[PDB]
């Protein structure tokens, strides 16, 4: 299930204090489960997690109120720069898992695949990926019979979601979402809304999949292959919305991390940590990714 070359976690000494995480909802369950494990190994640690969205991580790290900043996108240059203005160096992005950001439909929706131009036409007001068609009904996407006149009901994330920002950039070619997207407070609500809407569609991290929804395979263009969300396609990038999930930390350039943060990350980047990734339905890190991160952190 996980790369057999991932390291095993070993307990270290000198670990105590209060870890606070602020950021991604994509990573909410991962952070909770990792935290639970970390607390069991080190009962002197107290953990607090807030998971309102990736855009909340940079100011918390910059202001020093968070020790860990989970994000499902990289920081923007302007976010990196705000941190740097204060500290004199950039915050460090630790990869912790892989996502195949999913387009979810109801399990009984007969649609098999969408092109990225269709995805844009569904979700955007702007159609910058090049469709000429304002998609309003499932018939506009090729469905037939009673599906042809069914409206497409849209569900998505809010302004501070990293998933929202990544989807905007990659799936909408930097355009804007349609105003009739029903914004939800987190990924579980997106998937729940699609589960309760035969005619619904939403986007969220693959880990929030449930048996009531299915993911749609995605083609880069008409006449190109529809690529499924699976570990191989996310790890070679062929799945068009593959992304790493990150935890940002404040690592000063030639100075070790406080054990409180260091050991948490070491746990995440181990077999124990990556087993949690698999259990939550995300894609675990190749061993070489974990090794690179460990080295970058000291
Ligand atoms: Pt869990």
């Amino acid at each position: 299930a996980i790369d057999p070359a991932l390291p095993e976690y070993q307990k270290a000494s000198g670990v105590s204090g209060n870890l606070s995480s602020v950021g991604s909802d994509t990573l909410a369950n991962l952070m909770t489960m990792w935290a639970e494990e970390y607390k069991r190994l080190y009962p002197n640690v107290n953990i607090q997690i807030q998971a309102a969205g990736s855009s909340t991580a940079p100011p918390a790290l910059t202001e020093g109120t968070a020790n860990l900043g989970p994000m499902s996108r990289k920081m923007k240059d302007v976010e990196l720069q705000a941190f740097e203005q204060k500290y004199g160096y950039k915050p460090t992005a630790v990869p912790v898992a892989v996502d195949a950001l999913a387009i979810f439909v109801h399990k009984d929706n007969p649609i098999k695949g969408l092109t990225m131009q269709q995805v844009d036409a569904i979700f955007s007001a702007t159609r910058l990926c090049g469709s000429k068609q304002d998609v309003k009904t499932w018939g506009d996407l090729g469905l037939t019979g009673d599906w042809a006149k069914k409206p497409v009901q849209l569900f998505g994330r809010n302004s501070v979601s990293g998933t929202y920002g990544y989807f905007k950039e990659e799936a909408l070619c930097k355009g804007d979402f349609r105003p009739n997207v029903n914004e939800q407070p987190g990924s579980a609500s997106v998937v729940q809304s699609v589960s309760q809407s035969l005619n619904g569609i939403g986007y969220s991290g693959i880990g929030y999949k449930t048996a009531s929804v299915k993911t749609v395979a995605l083609a880069k263009k008409e006449g190109a292959a529809f690529v499924e969300d699976n570990e191989q396609n996310a790890l070679n990038g062929t799945y068009p919305l593959s992304r790493f999930l990150y935890v940002y930390v404040n690592k000063a350039p030639n100075k070790p991390l406080d054990p409180l943060e260091a050991q948490f990350l070491k746990l995440v980047l181990s077999k124990t940590g990556q087993q949690v990734v698999v259990k939550d339905g995300y894609i675990p890190l190749p061993a070489k990714v974990a090794e690179k991160a460990i080295k970058e952190l000291g």
